[PDB]
């Protein structure tokens, strides 16, 4: 039952939408290669565990605002599996680049 979620393909650039309640609902992303990719996070629930995310395949962290979205804009340059988590053993989130 653990099936991927597709990001919508805009003019140029990707961008999905991954609600923040509790955890990460796409449990995992599918994107393209090379082209830019925006992970909308839209904190809907408070959990501290959800406060800050940070990207272990890209080097990138950034804070959740509660009651909003925050968007994080990166290049997937590489095809392969690639993951998004807070903390170190914590959370559950895959991508897959193709």
């Amino acid at each position: 039952g653990a099936m991927g979620q597709k990001a919508q393909q805009k003019n140029g650039y990707q961008e999905i939408r991954v609600e923040v309640m509790g955890g990460y609902t796409p449990e995992l992303i599918v994107l393209k290669k090379s082209v830019p990719a925006r992970i909308v996070f839209d904190r809907k629930d408070p959990s501290p565990c959800l406060d800050q995310i940070v990207f272990p395949d890209f080097g990138v962290h950034a804070n959740l605002p509660m009651g909003e979205e925050y968007v994080v804009e990166i290049t997937p340059e590489q095809a392969g599996e690639f993951s998004f988590a807070c903390g170190m053993n914590m959370m559950h989130g895959k991508m897959i680049v193709e």
